[PDB]
């Protein structure tokens, strides 16, 4: 199941991020990443093998994870200029691959694994930004209200997070940036029913799926198995998800007003391909 580390053949080079400490390395001519009693639980969970989950490959103690050239979704969406251009197909593809990884964890025997902290900073991008990989593990903006309400929670809390992420890559906005302040202000907001503003000209199938994920009552949210199928079938109307991110962008963000917001991506081509099939 596991490959052992001697440290000698792990050639550390440069530092990555500060969210523990993370460093890039080379191990058997493979770019790889590396990082207190929490690993005891990680032994039982590390039976994972999925394309959309970071491949989990001891003095000091180290966890060896495959390196993701492309950084985090969060940094692609909101990071330092220059920011890349991307399309509706990218946004849908990222979310689809996200739900494929989350469904895998939900289907693990003997018991399902809930990710809990599903958010763009833990979604990594590979192969020119086209492949998303969950990095298993201020989260208020993506947390289902029943979780920080303390009450026991199911795996529907990831469905909630996925819904928020879908709004996030479509609009290229940080959810609940208008509220901000300390975390408890956002928790109070979403607990009372506040949700990201709905999106101008969004396709009703997508609006319907997104808002179902946002439901207060977790039992009214869809399973991730259902997410995956919906998103799989929708991709027929979003060609282009394998095109690398390479084109620049100078991102202008208008204020929100009249209770709605405009998307970043453009669905024009979706309404075109849809009407070709539907009459
Ligand atoms: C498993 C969750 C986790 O640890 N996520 C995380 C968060 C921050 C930094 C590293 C990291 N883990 C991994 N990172 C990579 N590759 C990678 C991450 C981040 C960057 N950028 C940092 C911000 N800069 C502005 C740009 C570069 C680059 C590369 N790969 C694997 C893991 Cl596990």
């Amino acid at each position: 199941s596991l490959h052992m580390i001697d440290y000698k053949e792990i050639e550390v080079e440069e530092v990555v991020g500060r969210g523990g400490v993370v460093c890039k390395a080379k191990w058997r001519a493979k770019d790889v990443a590396i990082k207190k009693a929490f690993i005891v639980e990680l032994r039982q969970l590390s039976r994972v093998n999925h394309p959309n989950i970071v491949k989990l490959y001891l003095n000091p103690v180290c966890l060896v994870m495959e390196y993701a050239e492309g950084g985090s979704l969060y940094n692609v969406l909101h990071g330092a200029e220059p920011l890349p251009y991307y399309t509706a197909a990218h946004a849908m593809s990222w979310c689809l691959q996200c739900s494929q990884g989350v469904a895998y964890l939900h289907s693990m025997q003997p018991k399902a694994l809930i990710h809990r902290d599903l958010k763009p900073p833990n979604l990594l991008l590979v192969a020119g930004g086209t492949v998303l990989k969950i990095c298993d593990f201020g989260s208020a903006a993506w947390m289902a209200p029943e979780v920080f309400e303390g009450s026991n929670y199911s795996e529907k809390c990831d469905v909630f997070s996925w819904g928020i992420i879908l709004w996030e890559v479509i609009t290229r906005r940080k959810p609940f940036d208008e509220i901000g302040g300390p975390a408890f202000r956002i928790m109070w907001a979403v607990h009372n029913g506040t949700r990201p503003p709905l999106i101008k000209n969004l396709p009703k199938p997508i609006e319907s799926l997104m808002t179902r994920c946002w439901s207060k009552d977790p039992s009214q949210r869809p399973s991730m198995e259902e997410i995956v199928k919906i998103m799989t079938h929708l991709m027929r109307y979003f060609p282009g998800a394998d095109e690398p991110l390479q084109y620049p962008c100078q991102h202008s963000l208008p204020p929100g007003e009249d209770g709605r917001v405009e998307p970043y991506v453009d669905f024009a081509e979706f309404y075109r391909l849809w009407s070709v099939d539907h009459g």
